[PDB]
């Protein structure tokens, strides 16, 4: 079992089990869940516990809010009949509904109801209130990407090509789909704060973020995979004709060298603030910033710990 | 017939010829239009000139790129049988393709394929080229928000429901449909610039993209009107029950005032360059961004006197 000792010690939310309570009932009203054996194998994968790790600074209703949220990806599969002609396609109108949702006003209905994308429409409005067109047009197009990257997995599912990616492209592919640039964004809105537009697309910040997206894809294939082609363990086997153990020590590998890039540009951070002139205030808020991307990568690693 | 005298002087592009001629060459190519009929009728609306004046500064490969883009959203309605029973559910569905197309790498392939997506999919990869993915985030928000607005509209008119928006709904909402936050933002490609983040970002520049997108959607529809429910003339005259020309008179006086007070706003941007601390290259880089803003508001309506 790879085990990871990370430089960071990060809080944990207080409102845990008040949020956990509430969101347990909303995914009812919602009808997110439809059976109570959807709902236990729900209640499983303990949720709550990732969103009171990633977002630890959240009021408790925003912590509400949070793990709705968090749901709403994690059930989104799960919303479809697994053994219909046109599953990919089904899902792939219904993640263009939810990547619309964010470029209409909050508020409006969606054109495609069903439980998910109502569930998102309501969302939504509470985690964009408070926040700048900038805050949202950037989250707009984060979430945007993951989504589209989703339903380029299902089609690679469905068509039976799983398996046929390399390395390279594996890697490239992971980055995308595992949905930590808009997991990052929303670090903004549960604390309240808005990171300076020029730090954000500063180039040690995307690769920060970039880095970030790598290390937690990585590591989750790591642990998916240590419970069992689409997996950076068996891709890498698959390349180097290697032992599943040699696999394992190269994904491991490859992951510590993401890592160690990112400590490195944190450490270069007082110097983007330096190039960029910012005061003090504005360096605060690019300090939170990254706190926000160490509760990611702190909080999910602990999370998965606990199992799911 | 409204005049309005606009106190800009703003160039034109000395490759309308050049570009005009390989643009209605690639329309033929790229199979949007597909009669004879169909051709001549696009011809007419003269939309390389538009191109010509609101992106002067474009070098002649780019002012293809662009025209060619033009014509996309112009000819986007006419690409679906007008007597199809869904025929919205179709738009909304190609819309959505369009909106995801700067959401993925460019050179991915449309799902959705038809003549409209796979000649969207070429342009982005062009129009994106060289550019930031800030400036891309910023346009696939803006380019989305459109489109959404788009496919409202027009599911507005196949529901039976034009003539139902009031005054201030209707203003709202033309600013959405009007597309003009992403036609400013394609300024920065065409020019090879981008606008500092913390100046686009700015309450004085987001102020001006909106009203820019008011004072040109307002004149377009005196536009419309002068030659003929959902037009700004027509939903005045609901409003107010007044004659058709006091109903004029009040549409020329609410862009007069849209006017006056984004010029307001012009006059304070080096008070907006001196709030945010930018160097004197940082405000080279708004100048140009403000000059965009000017080309599209003076272009759009020196093309307009020349019909379409
Ligand atoms: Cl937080
Ligand atoms: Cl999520
Ligand atoms: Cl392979
Ligand atoms: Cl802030
Ligand atoms: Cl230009
Ligand atoms: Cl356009
Ligand atoms: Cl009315
Ligand atoms: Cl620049």
């Amino acid at each position: 079992d790879v085990r990871f000792d990370l430089p960071f010690d990060t809080p944990v939310s207080e409102h845990l089990e008040y949020a956990r309570a509430r969101h347990l009932r909303w995914v009812w009203e919602m009808r997110l869940v439809r059976s109570r054996d959807g709902f236990e194998e729900y209640k499983s994968w303990d949720l709550p516990q990732a969103a009171a790790r990633t977002y630890p600074h959240a009021s408790a209703d925003d912590m509400v809010v949070l793990m709705n949220w968090f749901s709403l990806a994690f059930l989104f599969d799960d919303q479809f009949d697994a053994s219909r002609p046109d599953r990919a396609d089904r899902i792939a109108e219904v993640a263009r509904e939810l990547i619309v949702t964010p470029l209409r006003p909050a508020g409006s209905p969606p054109r495609v109801a069903c439980p998910i994308t109502l569930a998102w429409a309501e969302v939504w409005k509470y985690l964009s209130h408070g926040m700048s067109l900038t805050w949202q047009t950037r989250f707009a197009a984060s979430w945007g990407r993951f989504l589209v990257a989703h339903c380029e997995e299902v089609d690679l599912a469905a068509r039976g090509l799983e398996g046929t990616l390399g390395l390279d492209e594996y890697a490239e592919f992971r980055r995308r789909t595992v949905g930590i640039h808009h997991s990052i964004d929303a670090g903004e809105r549960s604390r309240g704060f808005e990171v300076p537009a020029q730090a954000m697309g500063h180039p040690v910040m995307e690769r920060m973020r970039d880095l970030a997206a790598d290390t937690i894809g990585f590591m989750n294939d790591i642990h998916s995979f240590e419970r069992e082609g689409h997996n950076l363990i068996a891709v890498l086997r698959r390349e180097r004709g290697c032992s599943w153990q040699q696999a394992t020590d190269e994904a491991y590998r490859m992951t510590i060298a993401c890592l160690d890039e990112y400590l490195e540009l944190q450490e270069r951070v007082p110097q983007m603030c330096d190039e960029l002139r910012l005061d003090e205030a504005e360096r605060d808020r690019v300090r939170m910033g990254v706190e926000a991307i160490q509760h990611w990568i702190n909080g999910n690693y602990e999370w998965a710990l606990t199992s799911g």
